[PDB]
């Protein structure tokens, strides 16, 4: 380790959000980072004793030290447990429990189409640490086109997850939007990114979240809704869930 | 601890199998084990620098001691590096080669999906290597959820048009039969083992395993089994193609 952030400066700095009462397990980090004069860029390895190796890249705004990089590390645990919040965390499970056929991982919520473990579609991913700005070139580059979203609209949700979902899915959204707007605001207000883009076969749109934390310069967290371009309700739907092949679709490490 | 088993003892042993020059990366082995009295089991657990960890679990047939489960971890490696034995792996490579369509990744030959998550890749198994597995030890959970068993020959070319269609038929026979002279005559027993075919019908797919018993003179047996699967229809079937080049295919993850 370069350095190591101990477990307890963690919780102190998760313990200063809102609503948060029941973070992720959190255990001594041990952190390794390497400055690339090339690309302008740090590699930082994130290793613990149970979980397993956890990697960034981010762009330094001055030269590299422990002291940014270790920075750098806790905004990434910080966005990592905004899931756990309380009203957010509830906001999630009443859009999971709101759909049999909607099974979470915990970072990706899905539509159950067949049993192995089991096989989804993504429907929603949680990205903490994560703003749309920094990957939107790529996305403007592989999509067909941007499009708009009207930002607090029930019939938009419509659209994205159909009828059954549509005001769980908007309430998740407006849920981290009040948060981040109220909880972590700044003294000059930041106002929520949104975009979508349109590709060959589905819809996605991006919700991205900039907040004010003690302890870092800056917290980030984005949401992504997928909607694909076939009607989940209807027609190839049904022919494409019931075919058996599905259900022996194998995943090799 | 509980013992350790040395790279050099695995070459040394793989360096008795005919015809192999290339095994896999061979690091020392750390081997872990535990008895469990209720279902006599041995569970092990092999661990390496490089790509640990690995498990196994056998049903010991007189008290575990280490010198049982280091011969058991040893017949798992060789036949982990059969695939590697120069007629093997060219038999395996015409297979391959002789569809566009077929990808190989670890002991699976099939359909690729997706490309997951970190290096995961979802395929649709067509062929499956599964070394150190004899069907006679999973066929009762292969008869109970199974709708009935039939008879393969594998003298006959059309039942291989029938699992894996003309395009691949001869290629895959040749597979099995390359497998089947080398344990015949490279792992003999003084007391000939016959090979194990075995075919079980489901409602939604055709499975057909051919199972072989080696001679080796580190360990007590090495086992190795191929399985193959038909689905409901063939790959070459136009209703099914246009089922693999449905767009949502590539989105599909795992929990
Ligand atoms: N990557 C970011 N922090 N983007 C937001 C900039 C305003
Ligand atoms: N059912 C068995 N696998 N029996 C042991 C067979 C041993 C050896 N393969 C032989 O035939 O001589
Ligand atoms: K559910
Ligand atoms: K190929």
């Amino acid at each position: 380790t370069q350095f190591n952030i101990t477990w307890e400066e963690q919780l102190q700095a998760l313990s200063k959000l809102d609503g948060l009462h029941h973070p992720h397990k959190l255990e001594d980090i041990s952190v390794h980072w390497v400055f690339n004069p090339v690309d302008i860029s740090v590699f930082v390895t994130c290793a613990t004793m149970s979980s397993h190796n956890t990697h960034y890249t981010f762009k330094p705004q001055s030269s590299p030290d422990d002291a940014m990089v270790r920075e750098y590390v806790l905004s990434r645990i910080i966005a990592d447990n905004l899931k756990y919040v309380d009203n957010l965390y509830l906001a999630a499970g009443a859009v999971i429990c709101g759909n049999d056929e909607y099974i979470s991982d915990g970072n990706v919520v899905g539509i159950h189409i067949a049993d192995g473990n089991k096989l989804i579609l993504p429907v929603i991913e949680f990205m903490p640490g994560v703003h749309v700005d920094d990957i939107s070139d790529k996305l403007i580059k592989s999509s067909s086109y941007q499009g708009i979203f009207k930002t607090d609209n029930l019939e938009e949700f419509e659209f994205l997850v159909d009828k059954k979902n549509a005001n769980n899915v908007k309430e998740l959204i407006l849920a981290y939007t009040d948060y981040f707007a109220n909880k972590l605001a700044f003294k000059d207000p930041a106002e929520p990114a949104v975009e979508m883009y349109q590709f060959i076969d589905r819809t996605e749109v991006y919700f991205s979240f900039e907040g004010c934390h003690p302890d870092v310069e800056e917290v980030l967290f984005t949401i992504k809704i997928v909607r694909y371009n076939q009607p989940l309700n209807s027609t190839a739907m049904q022919v494409f869930l019931k075919n058996p092949l599905l259900s022996h679709i194998r995943t090799v490490v």
